[PDB]
């Protein structure tokens, strides 16, 4: 499923996203846009070997099992495969334990670059929320 912007910021804001360790909606919207284009069934392969999956780009190296990545860990207690649904659950429980584990959003490199720092009201603005 490809997302609308104001679309996924009310699925996120369901489900307890918004000021979610003090990052406000607008930081989520931005950083799945620039992660995923809003799409669930995005998949990256890194250098490494590990994957990243779904509309937040969750690693496999830590995260999630995919069968496929020696040595890894996974943390969320699911298959990555759950990552790519069109609910969008799985992938916001995951969220929430990686924005807790000490580094906040900065575990996402697109938040980080594109997202921190700029005006990310404006990815939910004019949205019925
Ligand atoms: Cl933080």
């Amino acid at each position: 499923k490809v997302f609308g912007r104001c679309e996924l910021a009310a699925a996120m804001k369901r489900h307890g996203l918004d000021n979610y360790r003090g990052y406000s909606l607008g930081n989520w919207v931005c950083a799945a846009k620039f992660e995923s284009n809003f799409n669930t069934q995005a998949t990256n392969r890194n250098t490494d070997g590990s994957t990243d999956y779904g509309i937040l780009q969750i690693n496999s190296r830590w995260w999630c099992n995919d069968g496929r990545t020696p040595g890894s860990r996974n943390l969320c207690n699911i298959p990555c495969s759950a990552l790519l649904s069109s609910d969008i659950t799985a992938s916001v429980n995951c969220a929430k334990k990686i924005v807790s584990d000490g580094n906040g959003m900065n575990a996402w490199v697109a938040w980080r670059n594109r997202c921190k720092g700029t005006d990310v009201q404006a990815w939910i603005r004019g949205c019925r929320l």
